[PDB]
């Protein structure tokens, strides 16, 4: 299941879909673990959000080229952090377009994070527009709402029971709810219940901080934003 590719680890969750583990060394604290997916659309590659740096980021598509050796036709990230979108030159540099949130491209100089080439705008319903998310096939994105950041985005793997919660949707083992200082006190669990609502076939739920969970994990994850 794990595999140890340079410093990341590489899970496949489907027969073309795989989950990236990027690690971060905090003096003091450890080693930070940052889920992500991999997505192959017959011979072109899609990835979700990047590694910690650039370095990660790179390691990442070297192993593309190298289990799947098809080239990476766009990237999406969730939300204007590091833990996510720690490696947007890697991207660049490598002739990748980069689609993220409208208010991430935003928030990206604020935070110090690169911003993305394309922006995505989202309807009242929270669903991307599809002008603005072209050529994405089985990606499908979805704007839940205030929760972890108000940028952050939900991505669907169409076609399969698969549904990336970002940083936003935690384990259904999870005793906190992660990073709070940027999050919604208020729409943190409407915004939960958003994406099991989005996603209602998905049965894995990736998120970036934990093991693909079921879906008691998008219950427990508002259980507790309920308890703010
Ligand atoms: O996603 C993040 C995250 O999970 C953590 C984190 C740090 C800890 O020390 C923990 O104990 C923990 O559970 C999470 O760092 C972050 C710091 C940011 O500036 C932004 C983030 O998005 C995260
Ligand atoms: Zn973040």
């Amino acid at each position: 299941g794990d595999q140890r590719f340079g410093d990341l680890v590489f899970r496949q969750l489907a027969p073309n879909v795989w989950q990236h583990t990027s690690y971060l060394d905090m003096p003091g604290f450890g080693a930070v673990a940052s889920n992500g997916l991999i997505v192959r659309d017959g011979g072109r590659v899609l990835v979700v959000d990047t590694a910690w740096t650039d370095d990660q980021t790179a390691q990442i598509l070297n192993w593309i080229k190298q289990e799947i050796n098809l080239p990476v036709a766009l990237a999406v990230v969730t939300h204007a952090h590091q833990d996510k979108m720690g490696g947007m030159d890697a991207l660049h540099a490598a002739g990748i377009a980069t689609y993220a949130n409208a208010l991430s491209n935003q928030l990206a100089p604020q935070e110090g994070m690169v911003a993305a080439q394309h922006s995505l705008t989202f309807a009242a319903n929270g669903w991307v527009e599809p002008a603005t998310a072209p050529n994405f096939g089985p990606l499908k994105v979805f704007y839940p709402g205030p929760g972890h950041t108000s940028d952050n985005i939900t991505v669907g793997i169409d076609g399969t029971d698969i549904a990336f919660g970002g940083c936003l949707i935690k384990d259904s083992k999870a005793k906190s709810l992660g990073n709070l200082g940027d999050a919604d006190t208020e729409h943190y669990a409407a915004s939960a219940r958003a994406f099991g609502a989005a996603f209602p076939k998905a049965s894995m739920i990736v998120m970036s901080h934990s093991a693909p969970d079921s879906r008691a994990a998008i219950t427990h994850t508002a259980r507790m934003a309920d308890k703010l």
